[PDB]
């Protein structure tokens, strides 16, 4: 399980070591489901995190300083069953998401490219599920290579399925 | 992952593999947390499974019958945060179910008297816990028997529970 390394991050495999940092980090997503997060939740939600790298050889990354240390966000990949059908419950699921303090500065774009890179290596087609009002996110996804192909509703709110082949 | 057999279990390290017999076991359960769980939620709760034999080197096993190969239940120790204290959270904790169609003919402890042995083994005899409900007769029995001891009490899931040690 490697770290890989891009011009500004350290992309670190996720794994219970990190586990109050990354928690911390959760805490500060003004976000239902991160915000709002016990720690029993959060724990359980990493401990999957670090199956995932097990079953299948893929998953999750921290984003670090790579001085500091510091914990700059997390992206990576999933396998998820929310029930959207075959073509999208057991796919590699692309996501990512920035630290509070750390947004609009390229992270996002520069930490998936790499990602993406090497899991064109390693492997397939990647989905992803993102709202229909997240327009930066569904912006940054279409320059990533990802193509809509389905609305869906998730969380009573409109949401696409995309595809990267 | 190291299978282990009893006189009337095998008892296999939970992996993903099994995911559909697992998952149907967890939804005839009929308890909050098993019987409505939705597939993704089965789905994390099980990869969290496999996240902890990683990180730690142990933890929960299904328990499959030798003769059909269907799943009777699941035992084994997981790591949790639930907030009862530094005594208690990230600890080994106990925990063991058997499907209510094959309870009370002593599966429960047979499984658990098995992987504690495995356990002494490995890590050379940790302290390891186990939460239960009080009210839960049967079980606190079962605990007594393998070798636990109740040190004090929490509220959690609206009802009154003891937090157990052994060793």
């Amino acid at each position: 399980r490697q770290v890989l390394k891009t011009d500004r991050l350290v992309l670190e495999p996720q794994s219970m070591a990190r586990f109050d940092q990354w928690f911390a980090m959760e805490r500060q997503r003004d976000e239902a489901g991160h915000r709002d997060l016990t720690e029993d939740q959060a724990w359980l939600r990493l401990c999957a995190r670090q199956g995932m790298w097990d079953a299948y050889a893929c998953g999750f990354y921290y984003l670090l300083d790579p001085v500091s240390g510091e914990m700059r966000g997390e992206a990576g990949f999933q396998f998820r069953r929310r029930g959207f059908g075959p073509g999208f419950d057991n796919h590699p699921e692309a996501a990512w998401a920035v630290a509070s303090a750390h947004q609009g500065r390229g992270l996002a774009a520069e930490a998936m490219q790499a990602l993406l890179a090497h899991h064109d290596r390693s492997s397939q087609r990647v989905v992803a599920l993102i709202a229909r009002s997240n327009l930066p996110s569904l912006r940054l996804a279409e320059r990533l290579g990802f193509r809509g192909y389905s609305d869906v509703a998730f969380d009573g709110a409109a949401h696409l399925l995309l595809e990267r082949a």
